[PDB]
């Protein structure tokens, strides 16, 4: 059997604030941190998944659940989707507000109804009928959520595992992009576009323009160039030029292949992840390892 | 310049009437006139598959616009995407409601907005900024259907080629029978519910909705083309692979760059049709071509 590993990532964010390359940073080693501390444990690719990428809804530096951005209402708007390698079994929502953990109300769509994919209005419905709490918004939005907002008028987080079992998952939430049309979708809850699991190839999750990523199919895209050997980089590499050439998107991408092979590669600015992997954390190309405490 | 081919399809309901037969025949002949006569007028690929769909969305017989499958709570909400080969670009709605026309909504977003993607609410008030008519819950609601929701509680498309080399898809549905509410299947799901690009061809998918987005069908079947199986075998692996991995049936229609185009199935019904040179062809197996009239 196999050695589990985490990797996380979220949109690159071109230059930033020293102490936020700090917070951001720290906020993905804790997100690599929980995720791992799931498979240590024997927990399985989802619950990895699910488990790192919560710890990215919950914390406000990120654009997923608190510190999501604000549509053009000022309303936080949120998808996220998550995937079991194993069957395809997966599970979506998209334009939900006042919940906590949209990438927890993915799950539920995935394991509790007979459906991978459900939407606004309706989704509120089964967030209230399994339980989940209600919120106001206010505790969603930052102030620097309204500020952006505004200044507008003149990324994405997610999640790649590989169990004990050798399962693989992915995980995927966002607040979107300041600004956009009320109700407007991008990659993440679309399977193959934001993500895609597959226990006979390996485990994507993509960040950058979500209309760049859903056009060229980014995730399955890369799934596919490992399907003609290529390796999980050459694979990444290649589905990463495409993107920028055919429909000129940018953005980052974290994979780890059925065997533990794994990279992080952006065709942007930046892009901020971490992974964990052998009692060690891998942070960033100025990737740099620590020990697992 | 190219000998331009429509194509149109529908979902199965399994054996049916003759009664019932001959309305589901004139339908898919109806719809690939309107789109082979657009093709005529040298019009796009994009023209043709919208008003192949619009047709089959204004007659009763299919599920899509009026005549739509009902939700668990009584009612219509609409899922439609529309993709260019020519750069890919796309536009989709979800869980759109009490309108006539959800294909010219998808287009509208391909066109009038920066998204790709619109749902519920959002989908909502920008249609109503396009001054799309706002129509009654229940024109769209026919009595047949009623009844197939009352006895249960107790997809269409099309893919085009011009005169100029370019590929199109469009799709459109209801959803499933007694679905959840705001249940979003694969016709939005961009490399689910079709794929068009003009280097390699069109396709879409009628089948099990949730499973077509876990294979992620339409570009599954391009994947095969590219790598060089003719369209006849890429529509048997791509819908060879959904029936062994996760246990669905369903069919595809498909066209190349080169103009070669099949129409396969693995469910018991996928009544379609084609238009190319002056013909149409359909065929439960035995495929009669007849002048077009
Ligand atoms: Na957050
Ligand atoms: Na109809």
């Amino acid at each position: 059997h196999m050695n589990p590993i985490v990797v996380v990532h979220g949109g690159g964010a071109g230059p930033i604030s020293k102490d936020r390359k700090e917070r951001v940073h720290q906020g993905m080693v804790r997100a690599a941190t929980v995720g791992y501390g799931i498979l240590r444990e024997g927990g399985s690719a989802v619950d990895a998944v699910e488990g790192a990428v919560v710890a990215l809804e919950d914390d406000p530096e990120f654009n997923a659940g608190c510190g999501s951005v604000l549509n053009t209402n000022g309303e936080v708007e949120m998808d996220a989707s998550i995937m079991d390698g194993k069957d395809l079994s997966a599970g979506a929502v998209s334009a939900v507000q006042c919940i906590a953990n949209p990438i927890k109300l993915a799950r539920l769509v995935m394991e509790k109804t007979p459906h991978c994919f459900l939407t606004d209005q309706g989704a509120a419905q089964f967030a209230a009928a399994m339980g989940v709490p209600e919120i106001p918004g206010e505790k969603l939005v930052t102030e620097r959520n309204k500020k952006r907002l505004e200044k507008e008028k003149h990324g994405t987080v997610g999640a790649v595992a590989l169990d004990c079992k050798g399962n693989v998952a992915y995980a995927t939430s966002t607040g979107g992009i300041v600004n956009k049309m009320v109700g407007r979708v991008g990659d993440s809850p679309c399977l193959g576009a934001g993500g895609y699991a597959d226990n006979d190839i390996g485990a994507v999750s993509t960040v950058g323009h979500g209309e760049s990523i859903l056009k060229v199919n980014l995730a399955r895209l890369t799934l596919f160039h490992i399907e003609q050997g290529k390796t999980v980089e050459e694979a990444a590499d290649l589905s990463l030029g495409y993107m920028k050439s055919r429909v000129k998107g940018l953005g980052g991408l974290i994979v780890v292949s059925k065997t533990g092979d794994w990279v992080a590669k952006w065709t942007s600015t930046s892009m901020p992840w971490a992974a964990a992997k052998d009692g060690k954390l891998h942070f960033g190309d100025d990737t740099t390892i620590t020990d697992l405490p």
